[PDB]
């Protein structure tokens, strides 16, 4: 081991070994994801070359060989629950995403909850057995955001009893679904329903796209990969053009709505709650390994005659770092948070997960990349593993609900909660402090008030700004167009203020007063930089004073100095092993350079 | 062309050939660079497959080979001229990295300025011919901002009269030098001269590391590729280990300081300039594709059941971008002065150029990353060309003085500055705002920059009495500067920050033509009410604004992004740049997005087959 690791960790104030135990939900969650990742570890099958030194097309035929080996293993250790399944998907795939995603993520579960009986015998079995591989086809190259303008036509023929699927110009192409260019021979299919001569929107439709067996495109299918993207190398990213392709009539998911065999027609939270999750665990990743390699990398002077110290030392690397890792703790607490209260319960939580979504996965990109760039030169190296994490999380701004959108979505939910209580009527939940329209900056209770008070400033200066706007502009819909900027200011805030209430909330259930303390300083730290960083928006309104400003930029500074002597524990209980990092610089050990030198030798134009 | 781009084009405000003329400096400038970017684009010889579809040794092999041909066609076409050979190189390369650039930049510019005729003789005229082809290896695995702390060692022997170079440790090993991989035959090595007695602290050798005909690797020497990075595949950046290798005496470069045959010891500022107009194309180029295509792409309502409306008319997307756009233009105008600063020059200048190579390299880097976000999906497809500027743009935040650090420079200044006026004495040049220590009308660039002064001023003096306090404190001016240096680049960031607003306005009462000038008006006001708006804290402390007044910033903000919706487009195309410097469906200058996304993808390498 290294001796400044080994030193960085004799140090600590508390156990890891408990803080690990907290992240997973309990002692056995701990035991029993260890055991899944330990049944993976050292078998050959999930053994490769570096990832970094092949092509894309070898990357995309490791990939999908391990997402086959590893569904038959799965099935053969008879790993059934869904919180070990993803355990076990997590440590084969790395962090990587895998080209079987859309086939176990939506095609079969969308099989076990939205298909008929029927439509169960037919597809089911065969889908399980990877007979049938599955994706799910929603985005095309013309739309993605705006779903009621997409293309695609399913129009109903009574004299065969099918659906004709139809993409009728060049935008109407499916475009991005994973999975979709060459691994899957079935597609669900999003279109406008035409039946009679009616439209009647969006339905899903179940569409063979290849042979069984063969995997040649069927008549009037074209299919393929849209090509190389910043990451995602692994997945075959895929296009779909349908002409006039006939399905039968019972391939149309029928759950909320039918069409009769004479043409009559009769009248997600957990994927946003699982962002957050992903969000807090690339966050996690990169704070680890820059703090690592922060604590093992000495550089330039402090004291001028005395060895260089390690760059973690460096008050500004600290402030680089150690708001990221009260950061990765907060949205480990609201992704739990979110997870455990998705099975106890609606127009809030839909406004809530959209929000937190868009919050926690552009912090976390942000995030990233401050941690890659504090390594230095070899941050940017493969060597790092910050690349890979950063280009595979950044589409989680973009894709399930664009995160500007998402924004949007949460500021309606707050326009909707303030025209309620000026109409006299009372809001619940997160939204409840709208009902009442001296800071201590060591009370994380007391900065929580804080930040309602910044939430509830500017929920009521988007609603006003829309209310002059609606008054003035020639449609309501330009006059919340000319609010944008300031509604999704609003939602920020609000969902800003939601992940303080929640880190702390969660520092009152830690039994550990040790780890009760170091989760304490965390969501100090969080809350204070919050503060110093949007100091104009506790400033207006006069929330704070500039006085309470300078306090609050003094306590930031000690925080730094309190985490210091924490900060490598600290990132040793997020459990993440070597494999899972894929770093160099960030290796448990701390044994980078005689690595990185091997590294470099084995790496590809050295052969 | 597609009919939105059309409709832009034709009701834009100002003529953008005009605004051409002011970025490249002069009608003639602009002539001659389009002259050699078109003989570019119809050679053969300059012409290859999709780098996005190519492996890293293919994209290696295509750039080195570019990079020869290119040596040898800037001297057929006469093309000496530094602005000529800049538009040649950046046009060959369309973005990329070029292997040769440590040859061209470091190692030959060194032996014209240093070398002693005798060196210079067997050296340099056979790298005139990429017969030798040099680097220079500074950085080592175990040092990079400190130079000081490098390993590598310079051992005289008097008797054989010959330097031994050692790689005593795996950290000493160079590590990064461009070209050092693969390309080089030859390196300008930094280690620490001991003669005899002890060491004389850090000097330059030329190494020899691989034979002139074979490239075979030199006895005692160690060379090849550090691996793969997050961009940079065109770069063998490279590592150099060498087993106590020995060199003649003359092979120690000695303009400045001298070891006898009796092993007897006698006796970045450039390049920060050009980074910061890197930081403005990148930042260009960027905005070019996002602009584009937001006014190409439809999507979402308005008033709904109305057609879906350009993306670009969103008051989101245009805060995403117009402010960016602002931004471009500021960098263009900071990194012009700069260049004009450099060529006519009683130190502001060393503390400037860092400041703002730090500034406008972070600032950059973060707007590309937006302007990539602002494409939705497709942003994220190479289709786009952004993910490849990001990678070879990033490391400008890192190289050539970390940012950090070029920061924590600028503010040893700000503090010399500081006492100095506290002292009694009067500071000049950007600093002279200092002198001045102890309602803002928002239309005034004039107004506007003043109040960036007032901001500066304040952080300068809050990091200054911190440190003081500090110092009394700790009884260690080193330990206080480390407790004080997040207050310190917080001045250092205000700093560079004022003087971007002060270069803008005034570089806006230069514009002859009078519709560029009111356009250019309006991204100054943009740039300056946009940091107002996204830093009111620092404004609304020490009384320079009030909350009415951040008010009235954030409805200003407001209506010009209204105003420069019209203009948008001509300006990105006043930045000139050719669909292939882009390298971006997205962002084509027809706006024929849609047709030519599907030929790219269909074309793309997993479509070779249908069943893999
Ligand atoms: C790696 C990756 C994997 C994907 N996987 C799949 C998949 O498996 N299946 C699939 O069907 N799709 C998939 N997608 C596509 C994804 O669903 C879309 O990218 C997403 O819906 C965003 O839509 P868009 O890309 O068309 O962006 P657009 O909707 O075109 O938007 C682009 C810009 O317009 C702005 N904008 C749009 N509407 C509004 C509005 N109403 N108000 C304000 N601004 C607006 C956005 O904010 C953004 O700035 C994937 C995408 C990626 C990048
Ligand atoms: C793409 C690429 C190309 C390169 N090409 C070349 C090349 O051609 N030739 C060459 O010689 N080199 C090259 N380099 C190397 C480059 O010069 C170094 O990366 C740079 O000097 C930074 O030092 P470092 O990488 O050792 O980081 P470090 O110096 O180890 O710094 C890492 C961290 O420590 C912090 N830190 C260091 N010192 C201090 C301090 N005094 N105060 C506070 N914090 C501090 C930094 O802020 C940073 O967050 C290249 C690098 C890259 C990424």
């Amino acid at each position: 081991m290294n001796p400044d690791l080994r030193r960085e960790r004799d140090s600590a104030s508390f156990n890891p070994e408990l803080l690990t135990h907290i992240l997973d939900g309990s002692p056995e969650k701990t035991r029993r994801r260890r055991e899944i990742e330990n049944m993976i570890l050292n078998d050959p099958d999930f053994q490769h070359e570096d990832l970094n030194f092949l092509t894309r097309s070898q990357r995309y035929e490791v990939a999908v060989r391990k997402s086959a080996i590893m569904v038959k293993k799965m099935r053969e250790f008879g790993i059934a629950d869904p919180d070990e399944i993803m355990w076990f998907k997590n440590f084969v795939h790395r962090g990587r995403p895998e080209p079987l995603d859309l086939h176990l993520g939506m095609f079969l579960p969308t099989l076990l909850h939205q298909a008929t009986a029927e439509q169960q015998e037919r597809f089911f079995m065969p889908a399980w057995n990877l007979e049938i591989i599955g994706t799910y086809a929603q985005t095309e190259m013309g739309h993605g955001t705006h779903l009621r303008g997409l293309e695609t036509t399913a129009t109903y023929d009574p004299e065969t009893q099918e659906f004709i699927l139809n993409s009728p110009t060049v935008t109407s192409i499916k475009w991005w679904p994973g999975g979709l260019g060459k691994t899957s021979n079935h597609a669900i299919v999003l279109a406008q329903l035409i039946t009679k001569g009616k439209c009647y929107g969006l339905h899903a439709f179940i569409v063979p796209i290849r042979e069984i067996g063969t995997h040649k495109p069927l008549p009037g299918i074209t299919v393929g990969d849209i090509g190389p993207k910043f990451g995602y190398d692994e997945i075959d990213n895929g296009y779909l053009k349908m002409d006039n392709h006939r399905i039968p009539r019972e391939n149309m998911l029928m759950k909320y709505a039918q069409v009769k065999p004479d043409g009559t027609y009769v009248k997600m939270v957990f994927v946003r709650s699982f962002l957050v999750g992903e969000a807090a665990r690339a966050l996690s990743k990169a704070c680890t390994i820059a703090i690592r390699y922060s604590a093992v990398r000495h550089q330039s002077e402090i004291k001028p005659g005395e060895p260089e110290p390690q760059i973690l030392d460096f008050q500004t690397q600290q402030y680089k770092l150690f708001p990221l890792l009260a950061t990765a703790y907060a949205f480990q607490f609201v992704g739990a948070y979110m997870k455990e209260t998705y099975h106890r319960i609606l127009p809030e939580l839909h406004a809530l997960t959209a929000g937190l979504k868009a919050f926690t996965s552009w912090t976390a990109n942000t995030g990233i990349e401050a941690c890659r760039m504090a390594c230095g030169g070899h941050g940017y190296s493969h060597c790092s593993g910050l690349p890979n994490i950063y280009v595979n999380f950044t589409p989680s701004c973009t894709f399930e609900g664009e995160n500007t959108v998402m924004m949007l979505q949460t500021a309606r939910f707050l326009m909707k909660s303030y025209d309620q209580v000026h109409s006299g009527k009372l809001v619940c939940g997160m939204v409840s402090y709208l009902n009442d329209l001296m800071v201590d900056i060591n009370s994380p209770e007391s900065l929580t008030e804080a930040y309602k008070l910044r939430a509830a400033r500017l929920v009521e200066i988007a609603a006003k700004n829309l209310q002059k706007e609606v008054i003035h502009r020639k449609s309501k819909e330009v006059a919340w167009n000319l609010t944008s900027v300031d509604l999704v200011r609003a939602s920020e805030a609000h969902c800003h203020y939601v992940v303080v209430k929640l880190f702390s909330e969660k520092l009152l259930k830690i039994q550990d007063k040790a780890i009760q303390a170091v989760l304490r300083s965390l969501c100090l730290l969080y809350s204070l930089y919050g503060i110093s960083q949007n100091a104009g928006d506790f400033l207006q309104g006069s929330i704070m004073t500039e006085p309470q400003i300078t306090q609050v930029n003094q306590r930031v500074k000690e925080l730094l100095t309190l985490i210091r002597s924490d900060a490598v524990a600290l990132v040793d209980a997020f459990d993440f092993q070597d494999v899972t990092l894929g770093s160099v610089l960030g290796r448990y050990d701390g044994n980078v350079y005689e690595n990185l030198f091997e590294w470099a030798k084995n790496s590809p134009l050295n052969k």
